[PDB]
Order: C-alpha cells, then sequence, then structure tokens
C-alpha cells in the first residue's frame, strides 16, 4: 500500500519534501528511524508523480 520514496533525511530535508510534495496535492508521511534518519512514503499511486516533483524540485537539498 505505501512504498518508501526517500530515506537517510535531515530533520529538514524531510519536511521540505513533504511541503513540496503537499504542494502538488500528494500525501506524504514522514518516518523517524532515529539514526537512519527520516523517511519519507507515499501511497503506491502517488509514487511516480512524487518521483516527478522531487525531482523537478531537486529535492533533498
Amino acid at each position: 500500500k505505501d512504498k518508501d520514496l526517500l530515506k537517510g533525511l535531515d530533520q529538514e530535508q524531510a519536511n521540505e519534501v513533504i511541503a513540496v510534495l503537499q504542494m502538488h496535492n500528494i500525501e506524504a508521511n514522514k518516518i523517524d528511524s532515529g539514526k537512519l534518519g527520516y523517511s519519507i512514503t507515499v501511497a503506491e499511486p502517488d509514487f511516480t508523480a512524487a518521483v516527478y516533483w522531487i525531482k523537478t524540485y531537486q529535492l533533498p537539498p
């Protein structure tokens, strides 16, 4: 159901990714994996689109 979009992220990096996805009507989850940083999840359907916006905005910074 929920596929794993990015991982190994800073907290601010994570937030910006979620912001940019939210701005394009994709809802994402931020997941704290402690020493491994945050990861970003979306819903399978939104994967292609989410990858598009992350390329487009050149995320993560």
